C-alpha cells in the first residue's frame, strides 16, 4: 500500500501515505517505469464538480474552518455556478492559497522550501496582450527588485469553453535570442531558435549578438500575438567573471537575474489558468552546467577548458569536470559579487531535505522527482542522491501544455 | 503513432520507440498512480515449467532453430525432467546464452556494450566449500589476468528442493574490512562492518588497518559456512596517487582492481543460481565518487579538501566538487600507470549509447535505469543524462536476494 521510503546515507525510513490522495496518473506501469522522460505522451459537470468542491475542501481545512458556515455556502456557490453556467470562479483568497499549493506540490521543484511565500498577483480582470504586458513588467519589477529576487506569480484569465487561450508564448519572460546562420550553426540560445524566429516573423528587428533579450509575443483569446520589447531597464542581467581567472571575464558572458517559466498551466480545483508566469530565484547549475554547459547549449566546455590549458585530448584527463566546477564557480561569484539572489547546489539540496523531514510531518509525504531533484553536476556530493523519493501528482497542480503555435 | 513507449533524446532530438517491453513477464514497482523508480530495493511446477518453456524459447530463438524438431524435443526433455524430479538442469551452452543475457538484461549496467564477451566458467559440479575456494581462486586469477581484466562469471550449483543452497556471504570477492571503534566510528569500510564481525564470529584474526583486505565466507548446502583467506599475491591493488598534486601519495589511499559482486542471484528459465559471482572492470566514479567519497562510506572529501587548502566553511566554495574531481582523477591516472583495466565515466557513458544503438537495431530497446546508468558525478556532461530511458524486468536476470545469515 504505502510505499517504503529509505535514505541510504543516513539509514532513516518513512511511509509516504500522501500519494493517496493523487487523482491523476502518471506514465508508468507494473510492466514498466517510464520515470525519466521529460513529457507526456465544457468539461464534464460531475468531473469538474468533483475537483472543485475537493479544492474548496481543501482551502477550508487550510484556515482551520472545515465543515463552518462559510465552508457550506461557499460549497453551495460553486454548485450553483457550475450547474447553470458549466464552470465556476475562484475568489482571490481561494486563488492565492491555490498558487501555493501548485508550488508546493511540483515533483520537480527543489525549492520548495520557499512554498509558503509567494506573491501573488491577480490578473484576471486583464482584457488585452497591452494589458498582459503592462502586468507581466510589473511582476519583473517586483519580483527582481533590484537583485532582492522575491517569488511570484501572475495570474492571467482562466480557460473557457469553446474561446482561445491567454497564452505567453515565450518559455520564459526573460531568454535569449538564437539567430540561424548559413552552415547551420547557431549564434546566442539554440534553444530559442524556434521563438526567435516567430518574433522575427511578427515584426521584430532582431540584434545579431549572443545575449540579446527577446521580446514577449503576447496573445489574447483568438487573436494573433502581439509583440512587446521589454525595457532594457527592467532586465537585470549578471556579467560573469571569475574569483581567480582572470581572463574569464574576457569570454564576454552573463546571464539574466530573473528566471521567470511562462509556458506552464496552473490548474487549481479543475479550472485551467493557460498564462500564469512564475518566478522565484536561480540554483547555480541551471546556468552554469546546464545553459552554458549543455553541448545543444551554448557550449561553451572546450573554449574554458582550453583557456585553463587543459588537455582535451582525452576524456581521462576530465577536463569537462574542471572545467564545469569552474564555470558554476563563475556564476556563484558573479551573483555574489552583482549582490543578486542565487542559491548553489548544495545549499540547495540541503534546504530540500529540509522541506522533506516539514512535509512529513505536515501531510505524510512529499512527491519529488529524483532526476530532477538531483543536480547535473556532483549529484552523490549532494543529500538528495542518497534519498528515495516517490513521484506523483496532487491538485493544485502545474502542468505542460501544448505550444500554443 | 506507435503503441510502444516514446524514448527522445534531448541533445540530438532523436526518437525511437522500445518495443522490447512487450516481452517482460514480471512486474516492476512502479503503477500509474505513483513511481518508485528511485528506490533501490522496491516452486510450483506449473510455474517453473512456463518460465523453463520462455527460456528455451529464447535459446532456440538465439541459434536460429525456432520451431525446429530439436527445439521441440528439448522442450519434451525439461517437461518430462520437470515431471519426474520437480525441476530441471541445463545443457552447458544454455548456461552460456543464459548468463550473456542476464548481463545484457541487466538494467544498472553502464557496461553492457562488452555483454557478448563473457566467459563463463561451469562449476555446477561442486560438491564442497573447500573446492568453491578453488573455483573461485581460479575465477580471481583469471579475470584479473595482472592488470589486464577480463569479463567472467562462475556458476555454481543451482537451488535445489528441500536442500540448502550455496551461497557466498561476501558481498564481492574482494572488499576491504570495516571496524567498529570505541567512539563508535569505523576504521576501514562502514559499509563492511557486518561481514567483518561475521568473519571475526567464525575464527578470523582481523587486522587494524583502513584497507585489510576480507577473507571469504563460503558455505556449501546444509552446512555452516567455512572461512577462507586468499593469498595476497592474487589479490591485484593500486596504490593511489595524483598527475599534479604530489601529497596525495601520501594519504596512503589505496583500491583493489578487481571488482566482483558475489551475493546476486542468476534466474535462468525459473533455475536459480544462488551462488555466481560475475567480474567486469572498474568505472572511475565507483571508487573515486562513491567508495572513497560517499558521507557513510570513507568519506575523505574533508580530508583531501583541506589538503588542497579549499574554503570547507561555505557550501559556494564548491569545495566538495573541486575535490571530488581530484579524487576521481587519482584514481584514473593510478589504475593506468599501473596497466590495470579502467574506464572513466565519459568513455563508459559514451559507449553505453553505442550498446543503446546497437540493442534498437537488435532487439527493439535496452531496459535501463537512468538513476544508475547517469554517472555521481559530472552527469549532464555526459551523454547519458539526456538520453530518455525505459526501465523493465527480462529474464534471464540478475536479482537481488536475502542475505543468508
Ligand atoms: C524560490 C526559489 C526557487 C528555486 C531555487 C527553484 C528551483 C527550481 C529548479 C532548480 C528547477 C528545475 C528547473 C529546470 O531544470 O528546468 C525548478 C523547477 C520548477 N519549479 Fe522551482 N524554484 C524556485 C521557485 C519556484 C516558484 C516561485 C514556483 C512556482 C510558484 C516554482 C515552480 C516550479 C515548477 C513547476 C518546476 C518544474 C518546471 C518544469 O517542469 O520545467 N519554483 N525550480
Ligand atoms: C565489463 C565491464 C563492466 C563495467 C565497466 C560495468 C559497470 C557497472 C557499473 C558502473 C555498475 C553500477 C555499480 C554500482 O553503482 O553499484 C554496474 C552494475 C551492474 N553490472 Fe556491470 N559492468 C561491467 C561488467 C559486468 C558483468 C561482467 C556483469 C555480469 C555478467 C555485470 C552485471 C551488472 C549488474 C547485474 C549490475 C547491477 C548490480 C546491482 O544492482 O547492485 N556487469 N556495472
Ligand atoms: N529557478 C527556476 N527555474 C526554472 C526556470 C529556469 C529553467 N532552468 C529553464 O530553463 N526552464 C525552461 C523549461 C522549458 N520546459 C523554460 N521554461 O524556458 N525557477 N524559479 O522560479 O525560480
Ligand atoms: N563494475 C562493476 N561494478 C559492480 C561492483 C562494484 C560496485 N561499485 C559495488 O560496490 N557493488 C555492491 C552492490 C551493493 N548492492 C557490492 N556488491 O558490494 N562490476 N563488474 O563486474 O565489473
Ligand atoms: C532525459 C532526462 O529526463 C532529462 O535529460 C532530464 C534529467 N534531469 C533533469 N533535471 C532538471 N532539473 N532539469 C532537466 O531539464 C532535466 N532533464
Ligand atoms: C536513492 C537512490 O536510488 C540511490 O542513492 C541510487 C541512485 N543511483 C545509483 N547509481 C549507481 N550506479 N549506484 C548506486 O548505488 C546508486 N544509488
Ligand atoms: C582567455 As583565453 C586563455
Ligand atoms: C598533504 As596534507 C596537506
Ligand atoms: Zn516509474
Amino acid at each position: 500500500k504505502f510505499p517504503r521510503v529509505k535514505n541510504w546515507e543516513l539509514g532513516s525510513i518513512t511511509y509516504d501515505t500522501l500519494c493517496a490522495q493523487s487523482q491523476q496518473d502518471g506514465p508508468c506501469t507494473p510492466r514498466r517505469c517510464l520515470g525519466s522522460l521529460v513529457l507526456p505522451r465544457p468539461p464534464p459537470a460531475e468531473q469538474l464538480l468533483s475537483q472543485a468542491r475537493d479544492f474548496i475542501n481543501q482551502y477550508y481545512s487550510s484556515i482551520k474552518r472545515s465543515g463552518s458556515q462559510a465552508h457550506e455556502e461557499r460549497l453551495q456557490e460553486v454548485e450553483a455556478e457550475v450547474a447553470s453556467t458549466g464552470t465556476y470562479h475562484l475568489r482571490e483568497s481561494e486563488l492565492v492559497f491555490g498558487a501555493k499549493q501548485a508550488w508546493r506540490n511540483a515533483p520537480r521543484c527543489v525549492g520548495r522550501i520557499q512554498w509558503g511565500k509567494l506573491q501573488v498577483f491577480d490578473a484576471r480582470d486583464c482584457s488585452s496582450a497591452q494589458e498582459m504586458f503592462t502586468y507581466i513588467c510589473n511582476h519583473i519589477k517586483y519580483a527582481t527588485n533590484r537583485g532582492n529576487l522575491r517569488s511570484a506569480i501572475t495570474v492571467f484569465p482562466q480557460r473557457a469553453p469553446g474561446r482561445g487561450d491567454f497564452r505567453i508564448w515565450n518559455s520564459q519572460l526573460v531568454r535569449y535570442a538564437g539567430y540561424r546562420q548559413q552552415d547551420g550553426s547557431v549564434r546566442g540560445d539554440p534553444a530559442n531558435v524556434e521563438i526567435t524566429e516567430l518574433c522575427i516573423q511578427h515584426g521584430w528587428t532582431p540584434g545579431n549578438g549572443r545575449f540579446d533579450v527577446l521580446p514577449l509575443l503576447l496573445q489574447a483569446p483568438d487573436e494573433a500575438p502581439e509583440l512587446f520589447v521589454l525595457p532594457p531597464e527592467l532586465v537585470l542581467e549578471v556579467p560573469l567573471e571569475h574569483p581567480t581567472l582572470e581572463w574569464f571575464a574576457a569570454l564576454g558572458l552573463r546571464w539574466y537575474a530573473l528566471p521567470a517559466v511562462s509556458n506552464m498551466l496552473l490548474e487549481i480545483g479543475g479550472l485551467e489558468f493557460s498564462a500564469a508566469p512564475f518566478s522565484g530565484w536561480y540554483m547555480s547549475t541551471e546556468i552554469g552546467t546546464r545553459d552554458l554547459c549543455d553541448p545543444h547549449r551554448y557550449n561553451i566546455l572546450e573554449d574554458v577548458a582550453v583557456c585553463m590549458d587543459l588537455d582535451t585530448r582525452t576524456t581521462s584527463s576530465l577536463w569537462k569536470d574542471k572545467a564545469a566546477v569552474e564555470i558554476n564557480l563563475a556564476v556563484l561569484h558573479s551573483f555574489q559579487l552583482a549582490k543578486v539572489t542565487i542559491v548553489d547546489h548544495h545549499a540547495a539540496t540541503v534546504s530540500f531535505m529540509k522541506h522533506l523531514d516539514n512535509e512529513q510531518k505536515a501531510r505524510g509525504g512529499c512527491p519529488a522527482d529524483w532526476a530532477w531533484i538531483v543536480p547535473p553536476i556532483s549529484g552523490s556530493l549532494t543529500p538528495v542522491f542518497h534519498q528515495e523519493m516517490v513521484n506523483y501528482i496532487l491538485s493544485p497542480a502545474f502542468r505542460y501544455q501544448p505550444d500554443p503555435w
